[PDB]
DNA sequence: TGAAGAGAAACCAGAGTATACCAGTTACTTCTGTAACTCAATTTTCGGGTCCTAGTACACTGATGG
């Protein structure tokens, strides 16, 4: 369990925004751009 | 018996002479690229926040005047 409370300590200090999740919600993570246009 | 030069002891600039830098170039190296795995250090870049000062909307207030 002590070992368990130190890995969460260190997911904490490896851990992150919302803004990444903004208009385009999806994108490349190799460009970062959204998926084409809907036909909508 | 002076005259026209003869000799003599000073200055004075200048032409070789003496330096005095000032470039003029031959080898003889490193340093590129590519490849690779490694690891750490360092930089770049990159999307998003972050704080701050300055207006802005908007419902309400508070008279105000005719």
């Amino acid at each position: 369990q002590n070992r368990e409370q130190q890995e969460e300590l260190m997911r904490d200090l490896a851990g992150s925004y919302m803004g990444h999740f903004m208009k385009p919600y999806f994108k490349d993570k190799v460009t970062g751009v959204g998926p084409p246009a809907n036909e909508d």
